[PDB]
């Protein structure tokens, strides 16, 4: 159903309901399964220290799904958008940590239960069809990651006896880094799923 240009409210709505409806996939119309959302892998530089890497594999995340988009601006002379989600998130993953200037590495798994709070901005355009129909066009966005409230973070009890046994923020620094990068990998997919929609529909469809 579509909307009316300008109401925003009306929107967040749309995108959310059309989030939880395709969020498990749709590959011939190159929706992403984004909930749950794998991630092969994604690596991590301690911001207090760039000797030390986080190297996740295979993660996995949960609740996206659900996210709300509490907020959502439309600018139609510069033609973006700007939008802000909240997610609570529950990531299961391998990790890695890579103490390189040590030559030495610890292993096992990680659990990150969080709230995240992001921006994604992109601008748009207009372009036809084969058939000269107009679909809207979205363009590489920028994430901003804007808090990721208090997460509860877990290691699994082998790496975090490792930990314990070798050293028997940069803390909160690293944390909170590595939670922003993987809500980055979570959005680059949203976004990629909002752009695909966009492309299986007429912009027609989207305003009244
Ligand atoms: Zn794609
Ligand atoms: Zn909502
Ligand atoms: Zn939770
Ligand atoms: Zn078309």
């Amino acid at each position: 159903k579509p909307c009316k240009l300008g109401d925003m409210q009306c929107l967040s709505s749309a995108t959310e309901q059309f989030l939880e409806k395709t969020s498990k996939g749709i590959p011939q119309y190159d929706i992403w399964p984004i909930d749950p959302l794998v991630v092969t892998s994604l690596d991590v530089i301690a911001p207090s220290d760039a000797g030390i890497v986080i190297r996740f594999k295979n993660l996995n995340i949960t609740g996206l799904k659900n996210q709300q988009i509490s907020d959502f601006q439309m600018d139609t002379k510069a033609k973006t958008v700007l939008l802000k989600t909240k997610a609570d998130l529950h990531i299961v993953g391998d990790i890695v940590i890579e103490l390189t200037e040590q030559s030495k590495s610890f292993t096992g798994l990680y659990t990150a239960d969080t709230n995240v709070i992001g921006a994604v901005r992109y601008g748009y355009n207009l372009k036809n069809d084969d058939n000269g129909v107009q679909h809207f066009e979205v363009q590489p966005e920028t994430f901003t990651c804007e808090s990721i409230g208090e997460p509860k973070i877990t290691l699994s009890s082998d790496l975090s006896s490792a930990l314990e046994k070798d050293s028997g923020e940069p803390l909160k620094t690293l944390r909170q880094a590595a939670i922003c990068k993987i809500a980055e990998a979570c959005y680059i997919s949203v976004v990629h799923n909002i752009r695909a929609s966009a492309k299986i529909l007429p912009a027609s469809s989207f305003f009244e």
